[PDB]
């Protein structure tokens, strides 16, 4: 079945994943000094390249590769169009390792053919709550607790092979070279996500979509006028009315996040995320980086009561190219990012996210059913789409968990 993934330290089947009762590594313990110091062999017409990520042409080259060759929906109607500013943000968090950004170029002309990115993340990835209970029952609490400490690992994103090089076994070479560069820095696990099923996810959830500009979504066939609307004399205007939103936020204490909010947002986010089995731990510099507003990229608002931050929400922007429509080239999507509510119901916090996104010209708001996102689906009129996001670890056995026990938002 899997000539590459059968050779890797990952659970090989659902049945095997069903058998896992404790968190912990899969592979032989190794040491840095055992890992090759030379780059993995590659054919003589290609070369490895480490882009500099904060330098504009290098970001542009990766931008072009992903604009033309990154993920599409299953019908090849939309392709992500991550911006250059978004990629500089996502790939350069505090203390990022430049060497974990890996590219293949054609040696002759320096054409970018393939890319993968790794960034640091500190992740809680110890045995989950339901499995710690069974451990107590059986007198196995010490082994269930062994890997409780948050670990400094690699978060992978943006794997892409140019369309002309597909199914030539180039993705395994890129994945082995990234693994080598991460292991040479004494890091032995990774976390990654994909829309496709690979061996073997520890969690899976559907995507949900909240229509903000239904007339455009219908015109570009992102959504339709649903068959039920045919009972109406005028199906589209009913649909506009259905999804209409206030022109201004309803929580009076809401404002954009500023730098002096960082310690309070860190505190309330960290305390909220402790309720999930798998989630990130962020320093003040990582809260600053991932949450302070950046135009066109990330948008963050706080609710301030009596000069204290009591709630906040964030969303990020990823446009998609619309492949072939005569009226529109781009789908402007907002994605639910981190949030925490302590003074109001979550639905009432996230209604203001929808309000602000619509005010700023977003067409749809998207999310996976991680965090407590299911708690506001029905009242805020999100509907399930056709895709899923699957969560995976490299070199980590982990019991299957529900997606509502996952607190890591992937960009
Ligand atoms: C400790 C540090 C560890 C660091 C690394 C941790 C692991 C990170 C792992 C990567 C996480 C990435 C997270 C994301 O970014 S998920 C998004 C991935 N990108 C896209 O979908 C963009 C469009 N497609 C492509 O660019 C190509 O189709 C890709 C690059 C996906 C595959 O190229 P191609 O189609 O030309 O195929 P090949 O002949 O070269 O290679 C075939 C082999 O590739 C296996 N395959 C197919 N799709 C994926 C996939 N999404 N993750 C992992 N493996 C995948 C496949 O099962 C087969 O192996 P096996 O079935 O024969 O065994
Ligand atoms: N195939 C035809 C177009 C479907 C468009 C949309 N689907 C997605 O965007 C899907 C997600 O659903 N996207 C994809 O499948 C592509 C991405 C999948 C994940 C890739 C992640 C890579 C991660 C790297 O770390 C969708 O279903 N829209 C329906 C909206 C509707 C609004 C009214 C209420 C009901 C819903
Ligand atoms: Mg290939």
């Amino acid at each position: 079945a899997h000539a590459f993934w059968s050779t890797q330290p990952v659970p090989q089947t659902e049945d095997e994943t069903e058998k896992i009762v404790f968190a912990g590594p899969m592979d032989e313990p190794k040491t840095v000094a055992d890992i090759p110091e030379e780059p993995y062999p590659i054919a003589s017409t290609f070369e490895w390249w480490t882009p500099n990520m904060e330098a504009a042409d290098d970001i542009h080259a990766i931008y072009e590769l992903l604009r033309d060759n990154y993920v599409e929906d299953d019908d090849s109607m939309f392709r992500f169009n991550y911006s250059e500013e978004f990629l500089q943000w996502a790939l350069c968090p505090p203390n990022y390792i430049p060497d974990w950004h890996v590219a293949v170029r054609r040696k002759a002309d320096k054409k970018l053919l393939a890319f993968i990115a790794g960034v640091p993340v500190t992740l809680r990835m110890g045995t989950p709550k339901y499995m710690k209970v069974k451990a107590q029952e059986k007198g196995e609490g010490e082994e269930a607790a062994k890997y409780d400490e948050p670990r400094h690992i690699c978060e992978i994103n943006f794997l892409c092979v140019h369309k002309q090089l597909r199914e030539k076994r180039l993705a395994p070479i890129l994945i082995k070279e990234a693994t080598r560069r991460v292991n040479r820095t004494n890091v032995w696990q990774a976390v990654y996500t994909a829309g496709v099923l690979l061996p073997t996810p520890y969690a899976s959830g559907q995507y949900f979509h909240r229509s903000l500009n239904p007339e455009k979504l219908v015109e570009i066939r992102f959504s339709g006028i649903p068959a039920q609307y045919q009972k109406f004399q005028n199906p589209m205007a009913m649909l506009k009315r259905n999804y209409q939103l206030p022109s201004a936020p309803k929580n009076s204490g809401l404002r954009e996040m500023k730098p002096s909010d960082v310690p309070q947002v860190r505190r309330i986010l960290m305390n909220y995320l402790d309720s999930f089995d798998v989630g990130p731990v962020f320093s003040d510099a990582e809260i600053s980086h991932y949450l302070l507003p950046r135009d066109g990229v990330v948008f963050t608002y706080v609710v301030e009561n009596d000069k204290k931050v009591t709630d906040f929400f964030s969303f990020y922007r990823i446009p998609s190219t619309v492949i072939g429509n005569s009226n529109y080239n781009l789908l402007n999507a907002a994605y639910v990012h981190y949030y925490a509510a302590t003074s109001i119901p979550l639905h009432q916090l996230i209604l203001d996210l929808l309000i602000v996104a619509h005010s700023r010209g977003f067409d749809v708001c998207n999310m996976v059913e991680i965090l407590d996102n299911r708690s506001f689906v029905e009242q805020l009129k999100f509907g399930a789409g056709d895709g899923h996001l699957r969560y995976y670890f490299y070199n980590w056995a982990y019991p299957k968990i529900k997606p509502s026990q996952v607190a890591l938002v992937m960009l």
